[PDB]
């Protein structure tokens, strides 16, 4: 599709004001894989066309991109969702940054 060339796009995008209004979900384990991720952000986190402004599957450092509809409700449903437990681990967030460092957690 046309994902990755944003997920690229994104991940070196240099405004902040992107990187508030949005995050990386990496909630997705060894047993959650991309299409899993979806069902499951509309599973729980009621992502639609409304709320989304659009949804991207980060699977090479297992993250989703999410631009909810305001920059106040991506951080602080960031901070209110994460910390969670999922699938036997622990499911958090960040940004585009600090998904990488959850990456590193990942790979290692």
């Amino acid at each position: 599709f046309l994902e990755r060339n944003e997920v690229k796009r994104l991940l070196a995008s240099r405004n902040s004001k992107e990187l508030e209004t949005l995050i990386c979900l990496f909630p997705l384990s060894d047993k959650v894989s991309p299409s899993l991720i979806c069902q499951f952000l509309q599973e729980e986190i009621h992502i639609n066309e409304k709320d989304i402004r659009k949804i991207l599957l980060v699977s090479d450092f297992n993250g989703a991109i999410i631009i909810f509809r305001d920059s106040k409700f991506a951080a602080k449903m960031l901070m209110i969702l994460n910390g969670s437990q999922f699938q036997g681990k622990v499911i958090r967030s960040g940004t585009i940054n600090d998904m990488k460092r959850y990456y590193n957690n990942q790979q290692n």
